[PDB]
């Protein structure tokens, strides 16, 4: 049980994190049973079934194609479909050519043609473009060509083999797509939105908590995690955005995400958020440092830093709220202009030379924090306007 | 041609970048032909071949298993093997149970058992551990179980189906592994080393070029790229290290990488390098800023910054050189101790209060750069000792 206790604790962890994993776990079985039921009771027309494997290949297709998102299954399905089709055309042709050649030189030319096309496709699988969109496609290309040709089958049982494999791929993939679209869908574009909104939320949290904390047993450790991992989640979430983007470019236009939709913008805004998290990471590194500033000097500058920090955090919150609800807004304008005014005020206060009573090491630490905050304000401005452009160029809801 | 000109330019780009992609492109075809040649001319013993698909499944295995690295193919091959074996045991058993049940309630219990095991395995495919090591394994588990059972085959043609699919998977995978190991190998551990060494190299370059540049039409843009992307390559190279690590934990102990080898250390050193690149990124952001410091004040502090920058860069170069050749060294010691001395010297020079002639905005910029450099020195110390521990705990060549 002790290993079983371990596994059930981790299983229920993954469970309560997200129930859609459970619903999808059932969707797979539902699609499998649906397909096998189609092939047991022929609904209207019994096919050739010349080899007796139609059911085997339909189930192999369904297991291999079905993925989590809706775009993912749509992509694996479309790739598998078109790839098997074209590879079938070429396989039929090449085997006809081989029959044309001779009787003892048939296998040798079959070998030659398989070698050439397999080598060339494998080398195409190292491009960047194909690697991001259609690696499974080129895989099935190689697979199906060598499947059709190099099979030790007579010259007459190929005109049927291709149609068998092709029709099976079609019907299996279509079952997977329809189940995934119309049972309890899991769209990737929506997940990308909520991921973006989670990033913005976490940053706003840190900014407020910083405006509180920079001027103050095991609970220290709880708060340490409450600061560290909260933002660090943004730093290690670049491949996930990049993946949800590739999947989301396949989806069909559902409820609120119209057809021509700008995902590349979502990844660009991702990059900007990543830079803001770099800066925040430096700030946090100072919060948990060893050389520590006397509180009085930081209190000498509490005020403008307070405004800048709090107002940047409010602006991030406004962007998150306006995005997670796909609603259009303009509160970011005032909540960023206030921070600009606070920045110029801070510059003027620095012009007063009030810092002429401090040892320069403390000057190192304090001026570092000042610079980090200033850079964050500027980046928040750019993010604000970029997100504003994104929303406008996507037809968000101007109802407010 | 114009699209073809486009594609040939990109093809030759990917080509000249790395020729091992071409050699591997040929390795795939060589393995395919080898397998089909085995199944055409039975070398010693003709199998049952009761269904006429042994060649089809052998080629499907070879195309699907073969990957770039050596660890990758070894992993996909081992997963496919053990998974098909265990799934075969269960499929045989369950179909016997179904025969035990009845005659018209056979398909229903078959359905039930497939549903249960498929659903459970799909839900196991959401763990973290299984997701990093054996996702293909659980995939083939589901695949082969439903393949064996839900196939519309009589109760007597299963004792042969399992052995057919299993022996085919074995022989195909073994051909792929042997070709990939003994033709012109592409190890993943070696790639991880050279990736690490490339990271260290790029950082050293930036440090030297910074010690030159911080105190100075289209050529500005060439140098801008020569600074930006050089280090930015380290920032977006976390998933690649993480992937080469998973692949490298499968490889067999070849020439210089002994059996028990510490890859997790290579990823940890990766994380530390990533932090150093964060700092460097802030430095570069200041280099390309708009508000610009008058040169004279920076010249007031050129000297200790010069030593610190140059010596950290030299220390990084020493680590890279000692690692890329798997040779052991101790030049890092002196080349880091010199930087420590320079840091204390800089602190003392700051104690002279020489900075009492500067407007505090310039103080913001200058103290920011000072702090970045100091933090980089400290991180370089930690990286130095961590890499030193790594080398020692891996038995590097103490010949110098």
């Amino acid at each position: 049980m002790e290993k079983v206790r371990e596994i059930v604790r981790e299983g229920i962890r993954v469970g309560n994190e997200d129930p859609r994993r459970i619903i999808h776990a059932f969707k797979v079985g539902l699609a499998l049973v649906l397909v096998s039921s189609f092939y047991y009771y022929q609904p209207f027309g019994p096919f050739t079934d010349y080899f007796g494997i139609n059911a085997m290949w339909a189930v192999m297709t369904v297991v291999v194609v079905f993925e989590f998102s809706v775009g993912a299954t749509l992509g694996k399905g479309l790739n598998r479909g078109v790839a098997t089709l074209v590879a079938g055309g070429l396989g039929i042709g090449a085997h006809q050519l081989a029959r044309l050649s001779g009787a003892t030189v048939e296998p040798i030319l079959l070998v030659m043609l398989v070698f050439v096309q397999a080598a060339l496709s494998t080398f195409v699988r190292f491009f960047p473009w194909v690697k991001t969109k259609f690696d499974y496609g080129i895989l099935i290309f190689i697979l199906t060509f060598a499947l059709i040709s190099l099979s030790g089958f007579r010259d007459e049982e190929i005109m049927d083999l291709a149609e068998s494999r092709l029709s099976t791929v079609v019907i299996g993939g279509v079952s997977c797509i329809l189940i995934s679209i119309f049972v309890c869908p899991v769209w990737a574009g929506q997940d990308l939105h909520s991921l973006l909104a989670s990033n913005f939320d976490t940053l706003s949290h840190f900014l407020q908590d910083f405006g509180d904390e920079y001027f103050e047993d095991y609970k220290v450790v709880e708060k340490r995690k409450k600061n560290l991992e909260r933002y660090k989640s943004v730093l290690d979430s670049k491949s996930d955005e990049e993946a949800l983007a590739n999947y989301a470019e396949w989806e069909p236009p559902h409820g609120q995400f119209r057809f021509r939709h700008p995902w590349k913008q979502y990844v660009a805004v991702g990059a900007l958020l990543r830079q803001c998290a770099y800066r925040i990471d430096a700030l946090n590194s100072y919060i948990n440092s060893d050389f520590q500033i006397p509180v009085d000097i930081k209190k000498k500058l509490e005020t403008p830093l307070r405004r800048m920090s709090s107002e940047s955090g409010n602006s991030m919150k406004e962007m998150s709220i306006s995005l997670k609800q796909m609603i259009k807004s303009s509160s970011s304008d005032i909540h960023v202009s206030n921070s600009q005014a606070a920045c110029k005020s801070l510059s003027t206060l620095l012009k007063s030379g009030i810092l002429n009573d401090v040892e320069p090491l403390q000057m190192i630490s304090l001026m570092t924090t000042v610079s980090m905050l200033i850079d964050i304000v500027n980046l928040t401005e750019k993010i604000s306007e970029s997100v504003h452009e994104l929303a406008s160029a996507a037809r968000f809801k101007n109802k407010m």
